[PDB]
């Protein structure tokens, strides 16, 4: 229910191996890690979480941009982009997260919809 | 009352010496030139028009990107980038560029 | 291999019913109805040509953003959004165009493989 | 040397009197509150830090989306921005809002 695309603005492609960690915010205010993986050849991440595991709380995407950018060896502005929001308050959704990277900007967009 | 804006997201600066062309619907369906310049040190073009010849109608305002992006030596995907609205109102058109990608968003005041 | 995919940024969803008009450059410099379509639920378009039709050229692909929200109830700021493009100059490649609407912004990128 | 510019992508002007909070990340592994404002008419937030102050180091620049748009009774979707980067350099962090899409640039110079 959870998906997670990274693109790459600079060479029009997707961007491959790019880490990705998910974390929720735990009753005393704290971030729980909760899932994390890395971007397959289509610039995509499945499988984070299932339907039962995916309750309403507020979720964490931080997504390791720089070392992404340094491995193409170019050093870039940001040290991360995550991406916070409330998940799940009016019933399951399915969500796309999607990144959209350059090297001193970056885009993130979300789309929501009901399975 | 119309000035645009263009930044480099590559490298996280302005967008410098990119040239711009404005252009007017004429009243058969041709775009007529109204005004062109290429941008300053801080990625900004003004004057291009006043008041009085600012009128009400459909303009194109075509940005040179593909020149941009070669005079750097990198190779881009469009050919330029074009934003066609009609014409309160200072405008200001913003462009945020990239090789394979770009945004444009207009800031309309009174 | 030209696709189009349209989101909507005000409502985190597929833009739906956006109609799109593609052109090829003709050899006196005219612009030649190439192809035709309407976003489907998923905010996509595909099959607006085959590999033998698809040569190289200039391309433009006109999105009628306006229309779209105007039937949303909102007077948008661009006419329209266009994305004009040299294709295939090294070959053959899949073209993805992505648009990304708000009433007074658009952005666009170009996503290219190679088949 | 540090400014932040807020844009709104749906009524394409400046996002006015959104609330910005700028941390510095401490010699532990901590954030420590370093300076905040609200953006001004233009949509701008200048003077948060001087020369002497604005040291070498990791920032972050955390924006309140959330309450600009309920304020406007949109729903959005981030609870808020974050913008975190190590500190030429005047920089312009640029952030263009939407409900359920946003970005952000940085325009550096010397």
């Amino acid at each position: 229910m959870l998906m997670v695309k990274v693109l790459d603005a600079v060479r029009g492609s997707p961007a491959i191996n790019v880490a990705v960690h998910v974390f929720r915010k735990a009753a005393d205010d704290t971030w729980e890690p909760f899932a994390s993986g890395k971007t397959s050849e289509s610039g995509e991440l499945h499988g984070l979480t299932t339907e039962e595991e995916f309750v309403e709380g507020i979720y964490k995407v931080e997504i390791d941009t720089k070392s992404y950018w340094k491995a193409l060896g170019i050093s870039p502005f940001h040290e991360h982009a995550e991406v916070v929001f409330t998940a799940n308050d009016s019933g399951p959704r399915r969500y796309t997260i999607a990144a959209l990277l350059s090297p001193y900007s970056y885009s993130t967009t979300a789309v929501v919809t009901n399975p």
